[PDB]
């Protein structure tokens, strides 16, 4: 009776287990139908489709998939659910999540699922090769790629090289675990490092001096690197938790062979991984009618049973505590359990109003030094130079 919209993403099975999703939504609530607005694979894309959203002042969509690095920007246009905080049980989800969407003491949206950069690689070439353990260090990774590779006949690691916001969460796993960082714990800009030179150049030389990844990597995103690794033409990706639902179906020629390990550990001293999710926010300028039917929506998304669901089918790990301590979850993807220290240390992108424009300057001079368009040491140099304009 009441007709909402909402976006979701195509990437993996997400789009297929949403609707599975909407089914049962519809059992418990056949008063309420929700039509699904399907969105392009890339977040900064997806960006740029809301803005105009917005802009135009639409009452459709009325639920928003919103990337964890957006609720700073999009804060103005998203209805206010403070008040609905123990309507949607907020405290049984991962506190990290809640901070996420909380924009000036408001709550913004409500925490669909978490991510974290993982390590994917072929455990049956590791052993075949000698090995009976991830790499624990950066260059570790890059000796067994470089041997396992050429003995073989494949690419030695694969990841998201393309100029949209996945490249930045690639690079800031090398700043981070090589000791740089983009600011610090006040505003500045501390980028310009040794530290950043050499991260972004640890990259470059993957491509040309080592020769483990393909520089067609310049053009991947997350289901470009998944489908060379799922067709076993690639012995390490990293990649979020969703790759696991599809490289270990029974589709995957590689089924059974796939291990996920923490990213490695760098030159300074500690490894990282950069802190992703999707959140649920509310279109302001719909109506109050649809606005109730989108909060019945989103409470129905985020309740134990369907993250539960959604955990085991598409891969994307539960933004619900106590969801980890299910044994169906543990059995579908360990890793979701065993790596949880991985998920709630996952560092953030910084968090302000404007960071799809910080985002967009790392992107450009990260891309170009991928591309020998420019040195690291020119596009550390001009990123911090642009980057202090913005801040
Ligand atoms: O590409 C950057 C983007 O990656 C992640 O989003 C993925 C997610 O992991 C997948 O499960 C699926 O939803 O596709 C998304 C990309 O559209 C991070 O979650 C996100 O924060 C990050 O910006
Ligand atoms: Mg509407």
């Amino acid at each position: 009776a009441v007709k909402i919209t909402m976006t979701s993403g195509g990437v993996g099975k997400e789009l297929e287990v949403l609707k599975k999703q909407l089914e049962m939504f519809h059992q418990q609530y056949p008063d309420i139908e929700v039509e699904i607005i399907p969105m392009p694979d890339s977040s900064t894309e997806r960006h740029d489709l809301y803005v105009t959203y917005f802009a135009a002042g639409e009452t459709d969509p009325d639920v928003l998939m919103l990337d964890v690095i957006w609720p700073a920007e999009f804060a103005p246009f998203l209805e206010d659910l403070t008040a609905d905080k123990d309507y949607f049980e907020l405290g049984e989800f991962l506190p990290g999540t809640v901070m996420s969407v909380t924009v000036n003491g408001r709550i913004v949206a409500v925490p669909w699922f978490t991510d974290a950069g993982l390590l994917y690689y072929r455990k049956d070439l590791l052993e075949k090769y000698g090995y009976d353990h991830a790499p624990r260090t950066w260059d570790e990774l890059v000796e067994m790629a470089k041997k396992i590779s050429q003995a073989e006949g494949i690419h030695g690691f694969v990841w998201q090289g393309a100029r949209y916001e996945g490249l930045v969460c690639d690079f800031l796993e090398y700043l981070w675990s090589f000791g740089g960082d983009v600011l610090d714990e006040s505003g500045k800009v501390v980028i310009d490092s040794p530290e950043a030179v050499a991260a972004l150049q640890f990259m470059v030389d993957l491509i040309y001096k080592h020769k483990v990844t393909p520089e067609g990597v310049t053009t991947y995103m997350e289901e470009d690197a998944r489908r060379i690794f799922q067709n076993g033409e690639a012995v390490f990706m990293r990649n979020w938790p969703y790759a696991w639902s599809l490289v270990n179906s029974d589709e995957s020629p590689i089924k059974g062979k796939v291990g996920v390990a923490p990213l490695p550990m760098g030159p300074g001293g500690r490894r990282a991984a950069t802190l992703g999710g999707w959140v649920l926010g509310i279109n302001k300028f719909s109506s109050p009618e649809e606005k109730e039917a989108a909060k019945k929506l989103i409470k129905f998304l985020t309740s134990y049973d369907q993250q539960l669901y959604k955990a085991i089918n598409a891969g994307q790990n539960p933004t619900r505590k106590a969801v980890y301590k299910d044994p169906k979850l543990k059995e579908a993807a360990p890793f979701m359990v065993e790596l949880l220290g991985v998920f709630i240390n996952a560092l953030p992108r910084p968090r302000v109003a404007n960071y799809t424009e910080v985002s967009d300057v790392i992107q450009r001079y990260v891309h170009a030094a991928l591309t020998r368009q420019t040195t690291s040491e020119d596009a550390i140099k001009n990123i911090a130079k642009e980057l202090k304009f913005l801040l």
